């Protein structure tokens, strides 16, 4: 099987995926995202969380509120699935979870918190 | 005479400027917004708005909850001195204000509503 995906978030904003399909014959999940672009953190910085869709939005608000220090996201954020942290020009990062913590039937987004990013860098994540 | 000034808000979310001068000689003060770049204004709207540096976060909080068809901006907000409307690649927009509604002892900034953006999106203004 196939229990990762690598994801890249460039200087134009984007990531080079929209949807991700987790196997259920996978025990755990794992995204590597990199940054191939030339601009630094604090103007283009990128991570991927995820989240419910439902919880996207009060993700994205209140990690803008925690500031560039919190790497734009809530500590502890119960929300919160998975997240990598925020990287700028160059730089690379991974995250694994345990599949154990999705729910056949519920709707999950992946996302950027930089401040604005979220309106191009989101997609749908779901069991296969 | 020089009482305008040209700006832009371009893909990267920045404006090309953070501090716009007003001379004091002016009766009237234009701003000339740009959307060079080719993002529609669902996902990189801007707009330019200008507050006291006190009301910009109100300004900016409701100015979201308003959404994209009220150009993130509330109705009849009194905290707001001057506006554009919001706009996508390729278009264009101004806005004239009275000199005589910057007051003495006050510092005001200027900014863009669409959600994010005024983290990078955000300048002061000054009358000298
Ligand atoms: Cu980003
Ligand atoms: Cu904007």
């Amino acid at each position: 099987a196939q229990c990762s995906v690598d994801i890249q978030g460039n200087d134009q904003m984007q990531f080079n995926t929209n949807a991700i399909t987790v196997d259920k014959s996978c025990k755990q999940f794992t995204v590597n995202l990199s940054h191939p672009g030339n601009l630094p953190k604090n103007v283009m910085g990128h991570n991927w969380v995820l989240s419910t869709a439902a919880d996207m939005q009060g993700v994205v608000t209140d990690g803008m509120a925690s500031g560039l220090d919190k790497d734009y996201l809530k500590p502890d954020d119960s929300r919160v699935i998975a997240q990598t942290k925020l990287i700028g020009s160059g730089e690379k990062d991974s995250v694994t979870f345990d599949v154990s913590k999705l729910k056949e039937g519920e709707q999950y987004m992946f996302f950027c918190t930089f401040p604005g990013h979220s309106a191009l860098m989101k997609g749908h994540l779901t069991l296969k």
